[PDB]
């Protein structure tokens, strides 16, 4: 059940908010900044500890913060809970031991990211992205490789900090604008069909191994230059139709319109005839222990 913690307890799990325990991606000074704890029960913690002033007004936090803590679900790295004791503003989840999906995409040590791991990390984090929204949560901030999760099992889950904005007013420049959605841009608003973009560039990044450039992408894309968009380390490993289908299913999500661009159901369904190695644990398939 959603709880509340003191600051006590939160710098007890977390050494005093030790450097060594960020587990986020930048640093110590940003506006997302997230520490890795471990409670006096043994349970390990995320702690997401926002910036002074960023959520100044308590009873404001704690409503979003106990309206995303009511999610419960599989693919979801869940909220436990909040701290709003003397001006801190802490969000309290579930830890996640297996990293980032950057870390094991993008700086990957052993080899490249298996395009079967990789194609289970798009339908499992649309699986959230439908849960999310079927609980009237369908605002996500800041999507990307750093947002996506994984288990003790090695399964990919989406983190649930990036359920609430990281100030309530604050201008979050925590998305380059490169990956935004159009509508931002003229808005400075995050819509449900927002996140859809976000998705698309999560496929992008699947795609190609690398945070590539949605402009950039869909030139290669309206070239059908799929050899250069994608990642010469999946070679092999996919038929030029799943390929494509996965492309074409990005080109949806990245769609100017918000109003064409896939509805997260229709992200599962498209996503379910390219699963490959669905026998392999995810722990085999992602090289972990
Ligand atoms: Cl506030």
């Amino acid at each position: 059940q959603f709880r509340e913690f003191s600051i006590e307890t939160i710098r007890n799990a977390t050494s005093g908010f030790a450097a060594e325990n960020i587990v986020s991606e930048h640093g110590e000074r940003a506006p997302n900044v997230v520490y890795k704890g471990k409670l006096e029960n043994q349970r390990r913690i995320a702690v997401k500890r926002f910036n002074r002033k960023s959520w100044p007004d308590s009873r404001q936090f704690l409503e979003e913060a106990k309206a995303v803590g009511q999610l419960r679900n599989h693919r979801m790295a869940n909220l436990l809970g909040c701290c709003y004791e003397d001006e801190e503003r802490l969000l309290i989840a579930e830890f996640m031991p297996n990293e980032t999906l950057a870390k094991h995409l993008f700086h990957w040590e052993s080899q490249p990211m298996k395009w079967a791991m990789r194609l289970r990390v798009a339908l499992h984090i649309a699986q959230a992205l439908e849960y999310c929204t079927s609980k009237g949560r369908a605002l996500y901030h800041d999507l990307n490789a750093y947002r996506v999760l994984f288990d003790d099992d090695a399964n990919p889950r989406l983190s649930c900090f990036g359920l609430m904005k990281n100030s309530r007013d604050g201008k979050s420049y925590s998305t380059n604008l490169a990956f935004t959605p159009p509508e931002y841009l003229r808005t400075g608003r995050v819509t449900p069909e927002s996140v859809i973009y976000s998705f698309g560039t999560l496929l992008l990044d699947l795609l190609s191994g690398k945070h590539i450039p949605p402009s950039h992408a869909l030139d290669l894309i309206r070239d059908r230059n799929i050899q250069m968009l994608m990642d010469s380390g999946l070679e092999g490993q996919f038929s030029s139709d799943d390929g494509t289908e996965l492309i074409r299913l990005a080109s949806r999500c990245l769609q100017y319109e918000p109003r064409e661009r896939p509805n997260p159901k229709s992200l599962v369904s498209a996503m379910i005839p390219l699963q490959k190695d669905l026998e392999i644990a995810s722990h085999q398939l992602l090289g972990v222990p």
